[PDB]
């Protein structure tokens, strides 16, 4: 009754990136550090909570890493950012995740948001 929730919000997040967005999908969020940072400095997510959601992913990403060398294959998922940024943009990932983010908050009501 005086705790932040970043736990029960990076479960339901992996929960997500596994079952709404493609493995595939983001391990290209994950293997660029400014593609990860532009979700996370956009949905605002302090320091505990932005680790927790990527070794999370990364424990996924863990048995991956021991045969796919696709994290630095071509590097090309698309031929510009252009591409990559118009199904859905870095803001909606950050929308998606502030609403998970604001559902825990929406339980405890410590972090005095509304």
């Amino acid at each position: 009754g005086s705790d932040p929730e970043s736990s029960i919000f990076i479960e339901d997040a992996i929960k997500y990136f596994k079952e709404k967005v493609s493995t595939q999908n983001l391990l290209l969020l994950l293997t660029d550090n400014e593609a990860w940072n532009g979700f996370v400095a956009a949905a605002e997510l302090p320091r505990n909570e932005a680790d927790e959601l990527r070794k999370a992913l990364d424990n996924l990403a863990r048995q991956m890493i021991m045969k796919d060398k696709n994290w630095h294959d071509k590097g090309q998922q698309y031929r510009n950012w252009f591409l990559k940024e118009f199904p859905r943009l870095k803001s909606e990932l950050e929308d998606n995740i502030r609403r998970l983010r604001a559902l825990a908050d929406g339980v405890q009501k410590v972090h005095k948001g509304t």
